[PDB]
């Protein structure tokens, strides 16, 4: 029935957008019951940005200086602070949008969506995956700082990411909405280098089962392996190891398909000694490894 | 600063998202203002499917006999009527968060997002391209039925989709919101060929100019070409023919990076006959032909 790359609804998300200005910097802001949270660095000339003290930019501020809009109206803020590298504005008004929600800090290896954000206002939506070492592949412009990512749950919205940056790779770097960033960036104009990716075995594996699920099978053998003689294979390739509470975590989509965890890891163990062939799968010629187990069964059931 | 498939942010078609049930059959329907539409073939049983007369079905149903529910919340039907291949059910509330919209029919070669929804509830968004024969690659489930395909530009949601059936090749076929079919098909449970696919040509090079805004430049040659020098080239690849109008929309695109449209066309027919010889494009192996140059301007600025 096909297998797409897709996102959350973001309608609980974009309820909670905001512009927020400080100066001549704008940027984007989450706001949720009576507060807003966005990126420190709004508070930053263009000429702060190469190595700010954000602790003495901040004291210089006061409420007035930092102008908050939903949409066409005002909100007035009434109190500041900073948290590690978010700031949090009080304002006056609780926003009568607010979802139910927690801040999450995800692990390497999980997706989530972003809603890129220009001046308060949403321009689209896509998943990316938090990468082993702690940058996502999006696509961010000039004032999209403090877009979000998130996950939904029923009807809670796990907020887990706050866009920051880009790195000269061209991927992207961001924190929590606690403030702490996912890796060891720092927000400030320097460069600086992404430690070295590694693929998400799990993930492919799961994309293996959304294959089959979907009409491609070519791939499938006789064989079992063992976890032991799989990873020995697979660390060749710059494949992360997997472990038994990743197959574990498999296990749910082995019993939909009626295909052993072991059984798919010899398919995988084959696919990466003698390669695809002139052969693709899901339409790819390579192997994909930003869906998680769970990605695969939300879209497949 | 990073190139993604993105889908438009749904908010706006979630809060007109409806549950529709007839008999023991349920599915998705579209309220807008007090009139909710949705595919006609909610009134089969399981049984009708193979061959229905829907006008014949339609006689016996009264107003009583639709079940709608906006949320915990039922719809009471006053009036219904069949357009085409979708009905319309006039309902005693208007809908509070109907936005500014249009009905539109799309081109091929034209993309939407499509708000992927089960029992009147969202889960997932998605982008697809109408393709010259058609279909959509989509990924639907039972019961997704009547979810829809839109565009947003500013303020005001054009839907241009409603989705009905799967077809044996995967792909996937539905009507406008007129209830009129893209393409040859019939909603009926009947195996049904797609006609013969081609490449969108003016896809493909609005996809080249976001690679090298993006920073993939290593297909670019030294070269110009003619439109017809052009064509005689691509047709062998079943590359649908570039027409002069073709060239115009490509044009913003040309004055936001300084390459002609020509210039660009040399490139493709370089990386037509040649391949791509172990390189990538935007990480892909394969020339891409989902993005309108649209939305390479919507995304990259
Ligand atoms: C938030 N509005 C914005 C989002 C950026 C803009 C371009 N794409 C990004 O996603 N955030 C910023 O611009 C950052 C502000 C600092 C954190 C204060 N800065 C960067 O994103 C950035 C920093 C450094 C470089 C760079 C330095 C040296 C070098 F050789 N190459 C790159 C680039 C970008
Ligand atoms: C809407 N709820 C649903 C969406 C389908 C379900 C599976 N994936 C699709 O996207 N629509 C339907 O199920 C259609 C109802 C008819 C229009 C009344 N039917 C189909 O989608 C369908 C029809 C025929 C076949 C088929 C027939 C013969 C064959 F050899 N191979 C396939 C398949 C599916």
């Amino acid at each position: 029935s096909g297998f797409r790359k897709m996102a959350f609804p973001s309608g609980k998300v974009e309820g909670c957008m905001v512009q927020v200005t400080c100066g001549t910097t704008t940027l984007n802001g989450l706001w949720l019951d009576d507060v807003v949270y966005c990126p420190r660095h709004v508070i930053c000339t263009s000429e702060d940005m190469l190595n700010p003290n954000y602790e003495d930019l901040l004291i210089r501020k006061s409420n007035h200086n930092f102008l908050v809009q939903a949409g066409n109206v005002q909100l007035r803020v009434i109190g500041h602070s900073m948290q590690n590298c978010v700031l949090k504005l009080k304002v006056d008004t609780a926003n009568p949008k607010t979802p139910k929600y927690k801040f999450v800090r995800i692990q390497p290896g999980q997706t989530f969506s972003v809603l890129a954000c220009y001046n308060g206002s949403p321009s689209g939506v896509y998943q990316c995956a938090m990468r082993p070492n702690f940058t996502i592949k999006g696509s961010f412009l000039n004032g999209s700082c403090g877009s979000v990512g998130f996950n939904i749950d029923y009807d809670c919205v796990s907020f887990c990411y706050m866009h920051h940056m880009e790195l000269p790779t061209g991927v992207h770097a961001g924190t929590d909405l606690e403030g702490n960033f996912y890796g060891p960036f720092v927000d400030r104009q320097t460069a600086q280098a992404a430690g070295t990716d590694t693929t998400i075995t799990v993930n492919v594996l799961a994309w293996l089962y959304a294959a089959v699920i979907n009409g491609d099978r070519w791939f499938l053998n006789r064989f079992t392996t063992t976890l032991n003689d799989f990873n020995l294979v697979a660390m060749k390739y710059n494949y992360e190891p997997l472990t038994q509470d990743h197959v574990d975590i498999l296990g749910p989509l082995s019993a939909q398909t009626g295909i052993a965890v072991l059984d798919m890891c010899a398919s995988l163990k084959e696919l990466l000694q003698n390669g695809m062939n002139g052969r693709t799968i899901l339409g790819s010629a390579l192997l994909e490894d930003e869906f998680t187990p769970f990605d695969v069964v939300r879209q497949c059931s």
